[PDB]
């Protein structure tokens, strides 16, 4: 095939700014760049729709707070993006057991100066039972806050930057804003500065092998049909997910940082309707958090409604669409029941559904704390890594910008001399 | 129960009328059926697209013969399928290699006893010479009469039973067939059927892996959000084609017969224009075949033109694809600028344009004795696909794979 002077492989929101990074340059003066991403669409874990072309639902990345993520809403102005206020914020549809739990967290919250490092699921469980402790916490809607994986130093944070637990930890200060046309909008953006700037894309290819051949590289792609494809470039950044990064021979994590990394499964699922019926309840632009399999419920006005699931809940989920459609969307019907309380037929069914759910949705810098470079290189080759999961903000957008902005800068550097 | 009685492996044509034939029979009143297919849509290789809405385009299977498939044919009148006259059986401009072939193919065909076991290409390097042979092979179009793995008994085969091309056999009366709406619409009627009579369909995973375990198999299937995930049931069809099953667990195809396999890629890409051009050189519903890349461009009414190659060809158009929207456009300007005698600036450039490149497009056999669905010796698993009959290569030929196959597994339940 042919050749380039950089080689950019992922084309999400970190790839791609990435590459908006070493093109505003003129140390890149007409300079070759092609991009690489598996998928047929730019994004990478970034995906907005229509469904019946009624409203525009978004299947991973929905929310930001300018008060937490500043290069992000920055970005939003800076590319003409357009946002609005994301309505899911408070709750009002509790039974007893949600209520009395900002209390039981104010107060035992500074006495984690000697109870930090554990895991969550017992700094709850050696100031109060168990029986009670199971139930104050899944009661904040994110089964992640189970796993031993991860602390209660980690897991005060969480429950503060979630829109929907935030009153919980005295941040009930921050709006929140969603983008008004999807956050596609933002992607279809950066990829045409970067298209008018020269760069070439490649979507379908898939990276396998690298191999350093003199001043750069080697890559073997291939196609999403078949079509294997080989290509080879002076520079390269991977800005794929740390995951992404275990499957190919580049000895992740061990040449790279003295870090380890995890990733939880997660699960959306919206379904619309002919008449707005959740409507007689005073519920559009609100949000339960129940203690059956669904978990989180959203009404978005009279459009649709979504659930979102996390962590082993996501498997489960994802278990009974393996069953069948029809298992899946009669079991929502059930648990939707016994929510809001009421008797299974007065809930109609949906015209149309839409579910996708994520195999390594988040993946985290799970050596929690540490230096945080926000970008990664090799102890032998100067491959630079891009990932969300590199920075203070795994798994947050903001941190893709990050690990970015860092990327580009240790390569300049590393051409310029 | 994550679990079912029967699982077909593949939702091809194959795959589908199995399961259409095995819910028919009343050793089946009650039996659980699952059928597996990697894809999100089923069809395998039939694959029909809406093109701009003012086309519908075939980018697999495209046209059949009653002659030698009907039952294909029966099939299509089965489920009311509306099937239009395909007009790609001429040649108006049988330059005169395409003529002098016409009278210097058929009559070494006596000569082709005692000989044709033999590459095709040395078989016309014996009447006249090689650069006359080329000639006279590279005007036939189909880039892959060039292969070893090809031979003139074959040859004679494929030549005869492709529409642009027969009337330099003998099977010059074949008669050929589109679909009014595309075949899509035909398995979209299976599959409606195969549904309302009970299967299951589980579409998007993708088989890895299978157990003989005891009663009937356990199998290891990954979908494509990368969900893993295990099926056990107790009788189990692979109506995949045969590259697809050398790569599993299996043993194949030693295990199976002991025949090996070979296959071709192929491409097809499709152009949309604002005036049909093509019309003022009388050139709707014609078919030129050529000896530069594009090597066979089709003409349709006034509502697209496209191209299609095989072998090194389609290889040659992937390779470009792959080099850039730009410059695939543009070498296809040029190359119809050389078919029709003219300079590229009378071509215009196109509004839309769809590709796709086949890995393995046709799958071919290449024992004598072979059946037209195999069996493992070992396991008892039965396979099924266009590529074990005289019909490899066409959809018949996997329509023979299953109702030998699907009758193979009754044979098994009357146990
Ligand atoms: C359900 C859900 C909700 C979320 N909500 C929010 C939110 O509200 N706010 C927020 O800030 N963040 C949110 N996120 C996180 C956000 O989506 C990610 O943190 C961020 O988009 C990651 O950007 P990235 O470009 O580095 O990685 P990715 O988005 O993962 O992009 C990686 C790209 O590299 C590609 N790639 C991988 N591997 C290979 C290979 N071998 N060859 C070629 N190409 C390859 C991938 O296909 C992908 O295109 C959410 C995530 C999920 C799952
Ligand atoms: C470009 C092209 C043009 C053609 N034109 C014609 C024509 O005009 N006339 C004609 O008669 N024939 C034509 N054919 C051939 C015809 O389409 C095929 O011979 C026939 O459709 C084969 O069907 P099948 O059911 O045997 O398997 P396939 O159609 O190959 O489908 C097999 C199915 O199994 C699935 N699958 C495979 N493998 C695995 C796995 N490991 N795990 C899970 N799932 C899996 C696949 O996704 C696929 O859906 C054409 C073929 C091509 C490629
Ligand atoms: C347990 C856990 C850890 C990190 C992330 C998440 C999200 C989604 C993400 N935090 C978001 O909603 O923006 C849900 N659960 C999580
Ligand atoms: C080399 C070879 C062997 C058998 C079959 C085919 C087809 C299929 C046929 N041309 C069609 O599209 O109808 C194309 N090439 C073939
Ligand atoms: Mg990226
Ligand atoms: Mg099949």
């Amino acid at each position: 095939k042919h050749s380039s002077d950089i080689c950019i492989v992922g084309a999400g929101i970190s790839g791609l700014t990435c590459a908006s990074h070493l093109l505003d340059s003129p140390a890149c003066r007409g300079l070759s760049l092609r991009i690489f991403d598996m998928q047929q669409e730019a994004g990478g874990r970034i995906r907005s729709k229509m469904l019946d072309g009624k409203a525009s639902i978004e299947l991973g990345a929905g929310r930001y707070s300018p008060q937490l993520h500043p290069h992000f809403q920055s970005a939003m102005q800076h590319y003409s993006q357009k946002s609005e206020v994301y309505p899911f914020t408070q709750l009002k549809f509790k039974s007893h057991v949600q209520q009395k739990l900002k209390r039981a967290m104010n107060e035992l919250s500074p006495r984690l100066k000697e109870h930090g490092k554990e895991s969550f699921l017992q700094f709850v469980s050696r100031y109060q039972g168990h029986d009670s402790a199971v139930g104050m916490i899944r009661s904040m809607g994110y089964d992640a806050l189970f796993l031993p994986d991860i602390s209660a130093e980690m897991a005060y944070d969480i429950v503060g930057k979630h829109p929907e637990i935030q009153s919980v930890t005295d941040n009930d200060a921050n709006q929140w804003f969603a983008a008004e046309t999807g956050f596609a909008g933002l992607i279809q953006g950066i990829k045409a500065k970067v298209k008018a700037a020269g760069a070439r894309f490649s979507l379908g290819y898939r990276l396998l092998s690298v191999r350093t051949d003199g001043d750069g590289y080697l890559l073997q792609l291939a196609g999403d049909d078949g079509w294997k494809l080989e290509h080879r470039t002076r520079h390269l950044i991977l800005a794929i997910p740390p995951s992404a990064m275990a499957g190919l021979n580049v000895d992740f994590p061990e040449a790279w940082s003295g870090a380890r990394y995890g990733s939880l499964p997660l699960f959306k699922g919206f379904l619309t309707y002919g008449e707005p019926w959740w409507l007689d309840y005073k519920l559009d632009d609100q949000v339960l958090i129940v203690d059956n399999p669904l978990r989180k419920i959203y009404f978005k006005g009279d459009k649709y409604l979504f659930f979102y699931t996390d962590s082993e809940m996501a498997n489960y989920w994802r278990g009974c669409v393996a069953e069948g459609e029809d298992g899946y969307l009669e079991q929502i019907r059930t648990h939707l029941a016994s929510a809001l309380g009421i008797v299974r037929e007065r809930i109609p069914q949906p015209l149309a559904h839409v579910h996708k759910y994520w195999a390594h949705g988040v993946e985290f810098c799970r050596d929690s704390d540490i230096d945080h470079p926000s970008a990664l290189s090799h102890r032998d080759s100067g491959i630079i890594a891009c990932s969300d999961a590199y920075t203070e903000h795994c798994g947050w957008m903001e941190g893709g910008l990050l690990s970015a902005r860092e990327a580009s800068r240790l390569l300049l550097q590393r051409i310029a001399a």
